[PDB]
């Protein structure tokens, strides 16, 4: 709901994605982004 939180997470996940050693992170960060994005869409045209 709070765009502030959604943004903070998007920025945190984006930075983590850069990590190469965390090969087992892109997967989780991928599902999280997809979820956060979906919520954002509904928010606008709520």
């Amino acid at each position: 709901i709070d765009v502030l939180r959604a943004k903070a997470a998007k920025e945190r996940a984006e930075r983590r994605l850069q990590s190469q050693q965390d090969d087992i992170d892109f997967k989780r960060a991928e599902l999280a982004l997809k979820r956060a994005m979906n919520r954002l869409s509904v928010a606008e045209m709520k």
